[PDB]
């Protein structure tokens, strides 16, 4: 009970190959370029040819006369050599709208893999930053479409709790409570300065950061207690921009780097058994041919004993394969970090951490940049806060909602302007393909034309305006689809399973706004071509329950995006 729109066509083809004697020849179906072309393009015609050395055109034809009268393809044409472009026929179309809308056990169906997903991932020791921002709104956003694919789930908040750093905030925050027991830590970004500042300035403060990190490093409880005391400070900064955003990030998902702190020995000398890791004047290095220029240079340990990124990063492989049965792992990181998975990857593949059957994948994104090519900071050039940027983002939407109803009550504005401003700032990043590096915009994001949150929020209550107005309709009629953009538009709502599924196995968002925003704008040309309301009859009705699956599709889709809609702005 769903709609595999490519795997429908795909079958009739294939059926058509083996009538043309290439039974068993990739069909090689692909989508059409320009719906002028039809729906979908067969494209194996050359690759099956070139076994016997037929004709590839006249074989062509041959697959299109076998498709004449197929219930699902209603015209079969040859273009280029052999390339054939198939069009779906109306009946096909209107009977799986009438099933996406009607049949109770209708949805996208689901091979539940077990994926673990990191993402966010912020460090400890200062405020979240932009980058951090990035990896929430996408890692989120994948997360939501492999669960509704059917996957299961398992997000990791890989926080950065641990290091030489934290002697000195720890150190800091003593001086600060001694001084007030009310105190309260603002500003990450500041505190971190301010504790910098005292360990430059002063030796005996540094001498007692530098106490602090031997007596975190050996588990001493009073200390732990200080540092934990930091640490959820900090955390509760991150949530309260989780909060915010809307996530499905929870604190039972933060996993920090200090989890693994017991396992980094072990994986040490594991590697160091294994003859990966040797000596190199005192460390533990992995040498990889793999990344060769000379060998890159991968170390585990250092001279003195001291754990690095990469030590934590395998101890935390291990445990999601070994322990949570991952068969899929995605980190959903900024772009600058390629290398250091790419080689945690071959690293542990070779020491047997990541079995030949499980996949880990890097997902990167590119550098937040502002509108002179240079990284986003604040006009005066300082690192934005999170917080400020959420702020503004819908105090700027409520003004504009205001704008565009004046008759809005200011709570409704408000509430409106948040679900628009947050919106905007989710789907100008998932609009873009992640790997390239983004230019803020406020102009850009909240245009209420063009691809852009507003844009598809707005589309969605028109829709809903349409009902408002249509007064009772019954979508259990029998659907009939009679007009071209009729059609098109419900061939279009028939790639929702198929547009998900990709989202799910390339983890690129991109592809759902891409095409929820075609979706929107094909509506758009629909209703003005094809009256609904002014339309009588089966013709009435079918173009309601269009408009009914469209405005589900939309809702449902951005939803995934993690962005909401509203009946009425
Ligand atoms: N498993 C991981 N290394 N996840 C990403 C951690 C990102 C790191 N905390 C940073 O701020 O850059």
């Amino acid at each position: 009970h769903h709609m595999n729109l490519h795997q429908t066509v795909e079958h009739e083809a294939a059926a058509a190959f083996a009538a043309a004697g290439i039974a068993g020849s990739p069909v090689v179906l692909q989508p059409t370029k320009n719906a002028e072309h039809g729906d979908f393009q067969i494209n194996g015609v050359m690759g099956a040819a070139k076994k016997a050395k037929q004709n590839p055109r006249e074989l062509a034809q041959k697959v299109a006369d076998a498709l004449a009268g197929n219930a699902v393809i209603e015209s079969a044409e040859v273009a280029g050599p052999g390339f054939i472009n198939l069009r779906l026929r109306h009946e096909f179309l209107a009977q799986n709208i009438h099933a996406a809308l009607n049949d109770a056990r209708f949805g996208v169906a689901k091979q539940p893999q077990t994926v673990v997903i990191d993402y966010s991932s912020p460090n400890l020791a200062k405020e979240m930053h932009v980058g951090h921002l990035r990896s929430s709104i996408i890692g989120d956003s994948i997360s939501r479409v492999l669960e509704f694919t059917g996957n299961t789930v398992i997000r990791q908040n890989h926080v950065g709790d641990w290091g030489t750093q934290f002697g000195m905030l720890v150190a800091y925050l003593v001086e600060q409570q001694k001084d007030n027991a009310a105190f309260e830590l603002a500003d990450l970004e500041q505190f971190y300065r301010a504790a910098k500042v005292r360990f430059d300035e002063d030796p005996a403060f540094a001498d007692t950061a530098r106490e602090y990190v031997v007596k975190l490093q050996g588990g001493d409880e009073t200390v732990l207690a200080l540092w934990k005391q930091f640490v959820d400070i900090s955390l509760s900064h991150a949530q309260a921009v989780y909060d915010t955003l809307g996530l499905k990030l929870r604190p039972e998902d933060v996993a920090g780097e200090s989890k693994y702190n017991d396992d980094l020995q072990p994986v040490a000398d594991d590697l160091v058994q294994k003859g990966l890791a040797v000596e190199d004047d005192g460390a533990k290095v992995v040498f990889l041919d793999e990344f060769k220029n000379e060998p890159a240079a991968f170390i585990v340990q250092k001279q003195g004993g001291g754990f690095l990124y990469a030590s934590t990063d395998l101890a935390c492989l291990r445990y999601r394969i070994g322990r949570l049965k991952a068969g899929r792992l995605l980190y959903v990181v900024d772009h600058r970090q390629a290398l250091h998975f790419e080689q945690l990857f071959t690293t542990s593949r070779k020491a047997g951490y990541l079995p030949e059957d499980a996949k880990a994948e890097f997902i990167g994104f590119g550098t937040m940049m502002g509108k002179d090519g240079k990284p986003f900071k604040t006009r005066s050039g300082d690192t934005v806060k999170l917080v400020d940027l959420l702020t503004e983002a819908v105090e700027r939407a409520t003004a504009l909602v205001k704008e565009k109803n004046p008759e809005l009550g200011a709570d409704e504005a408000a509430k409106i302007g948040k679900t628009v401003g947050i919106g905007a700032v989710k789907y100008a990043d998932l609009s873009k393909n992640r790997t390239s590096d983004y230019v803020f915009d406020w102009d850009a994001m909240l245009s209420f034309e063009g691809n852009t949150a507003p844009y598809l929020q707005y589309a969605y209550t028109r829709v809903q305006s349409v009902f408002r107005k249509a007064g009772e309709w019954d979508a259990t009629a029998p659907t009939v689809l009679t007009e071209p953009l009729e059609k098109q538009l419900a061939a279009e709502l028939l790639k929702f399973e198929n547009v998900l599924q990709s989202v799910a196995d390339t983890a690129y968002p991109h592809y759902l706004a891409a095409y929820l925003y075609q979706a929107a704008t094909l509506f758009s040309r629909f209703y003005e071509a094809c009256p609904i309301l002014k339309a009588e009859g089966a013709s009435r009705n079918s173009r309601l329950q269009l408009a009914k699956l469209t405005g589900n599709t939309l809702k449902q889709g951005l939803d995934l995006l993690g962005i909401d809609v509203l009946d009425v702005m």
